[PDB]
């Protein structure tokens, strides 16, 4: 069907991820996208899988962490979670 992970799907369609970011008036780097998805967000212990997810509830959990007030939040990560959110909320056909 394929059980390709969400993260690998996003990498497979990277230019469209950038398009989605741009429509949110942000920009995203592929290497940071990967690091945040796989290394940083799982350490929040809010349910973010290392290989990503398109589940809006899980995206929202990360979003609340990222948007928390200094020193609790992650300004650098804002464009990234905003883009995952937009991807999930108004997705393109690849998913």
């Amino acid at each position: 069907q394929t059980v390709t992970t969400p993260l690998s799907l996003t990498l497979g369609h990277w230019k469209d991820v950038e398009r989605i970011a741009h429509n949110q008036s942000v920009d995203v780097k592929k290497r940071r996208w990967v690091t945040f998805c796989s290394a940083e967000w799982p350490t929040f212990n809010v349910g973010w899988p290392r290989d990503g997810t398109f589940n809006r509830d899980l995206i929202t959990q990360v979003k609340i962490k990222v948007f928390s007030p200094g020193p609790h939040g992650h300004p650098d990560q804002v464009p990234y979670i905003v883009t995952w959110e937009a991807l999930a909320f108004d997705p393109p056909p690849w998913v």
